[PDB]
């Protein structure tokens, strides 16, 4: 795998996508119109996947060959796949809004909005643009470059023990959560696009990893994706205290950041950091006073070590807590597909069996999260209820 692609699989997930797309209409669900919105999402993946059939139509074999087009198929069948059966399994909890599986159908939605946005920034006009896609920072595109040439995508193994040649990866964990951030798509990828947007957000490259950290995995201010509603509803709360912020990313902007804060009138107002680096922003924000309390606690971090040649370290326990954070603690976070139903001894990690079992029977060593010895299990139950 990823096989090749045929004619007559571009037909079957267009039947799978209209299936979903049945089944979102429904009125019983009221689904949000704010974006990531699926019924928008889908009929444009659609429409673009016609057009690049269209340029195709003459070369159909080039088309079949290309390494990233298998491996974009292949995931938007797979995830495709996962939304059906998720209004399948979920029944009538899909209708209760803030209900698990309902909340699963958000984090699908947001993967199927990257996936539009890297369909259109590979294949520009339905025509392959991949290997000649520009990155946008320098010294992250000169990286790319020696380790992969013209590679518009590669798998997550590779890709993580080429950055571990440059920034450092001290575990399996920081690993687990680095690819929470970086791979949009999720599909065990990465891609020219995917790490464009990451060494956007967190440059420079001198100091990456060393930056996500200290904006991301231990920043309260981190909000991941949000909605500007989200925003105005969190930073609510905290209307008579001027000074409270928190930061976002946006699907329907990325690359870049976007900055909620409480004014002195009881405003919420919101900016974007252009062409200086976030923390750069927050450093500036915090002595002018508008950037003060990160989700509206009086503990905001000292950033200035950033800008310095060089030195902090995070917890495992802070890396397990932002595995948790893009989803409901319901989802194994390896597959992203099952839920929790075992747990490893005596590192006390969950995720599924089938995982589990994929990570022993691949010859990996110990626990696929931290790759601790495993002394024992036992399994859990994570719906109770339903
Ligand atoms: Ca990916
Ligand atoms: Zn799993
Ligand atoms: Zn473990």
């Amino acid at each position: 795998p990823p096989g090749t692609v045929d004619k007559k699989m571009v037909e079957k997930c267009w039947k799978l996508m209209d299936k979903v797309v049945r089944l979102c209409q429904n009125p019983k669900l009221a689904l949000k119109n704010s974006p990531p919105y699926i019924l928008d999402l889908l009929p444009d993946t659609y429409q673009h996947l016609r057009t690049i059939l269209s340029r195709y139509e003459g070369k159909m074999e080039t088309l079949g060959e290309n390494e990233y087009f298998r491996v974009f198929m292949e995931n938007l069948m797979k995830k495709t796949k996962q939304t059906i059966s998720l209004f399948k399994e979920g029944k009538e909890r899909m209708y209760e809004e803030n209900s698990q599986p309902r909340r699963n159908l958000t984090k699908l939605s947001l993967i199927f909005s990257h996936m539009l946005a890297e369909l259109k920034g590979i294949f520009p006009s339905g025509l392959f643009q991949g290997d000649t896609f520009r990155i946008t920072k320098a010294d992250a595109a000169e990286f790319w470059r020696k380790a992969f040439g013209e590679k518009t995508i590669v798998p997550w193994k590779s890709f993580r023990q080429a950055l571990h040649e440059v920034h450092p990866i001290s575990s399996g964990l920081e690993a687990m959560a680095l690819k929470s951030t970086i791979d949009l798509t999720c599909n065990d990828y990465i891609s020219v696009f995917e790490f464009d947007i990451f060494t956007r957000l967190f440059q420079p490259w001198s100091s990456l990893l060393r930056n996500w950290n200290s904006l991301a995995v231990t920043h309260p201010g981190y909000m991941a994706f949000l909605t500007y509603d989200e925003v105005k509803a969190r930073l609510q709360k905290f209307i008579h205290k001027p000074g409270s912020y928190i930061f976002r990313l946006s699907c329907t902007r990325l690359g870049q950041w976007a900055i909620g804060y409480v004014t002195a009138d009881g405003n919420i107002l919101q900016t974007i950091p252009h062409n200086k680096p976030l923390f750069q922003a927050l450093i500036d924000g915090f002595r002018e006073g508008f950037y003060l309390f990160p989700d509206g606690r009086n503990q905001n971090p000292d950033l200035t070590g950033l800008c310095e040649p060089t030195h902090i370290k995070v917890t495992q326990e802070q890396y397990e807590l932002f595995c948790e954070m893009g989803s409901t603690f319901q989802l194994c976070k390896i597959c992203a597909e099952n839920d929790k139903d075992v747990k490893i001894e005596p590192c006390g990690h969950l995720m599924c069996t089938s995982c589990l079992t994929s990570w022993q029977e691949s010859e990996g060593q110990g626990c696929p999260f931290c790759r601790c010895e495993i002394k024992g299990t036992e399994p859990i139950v994570v719906d109770p209820f339903d």
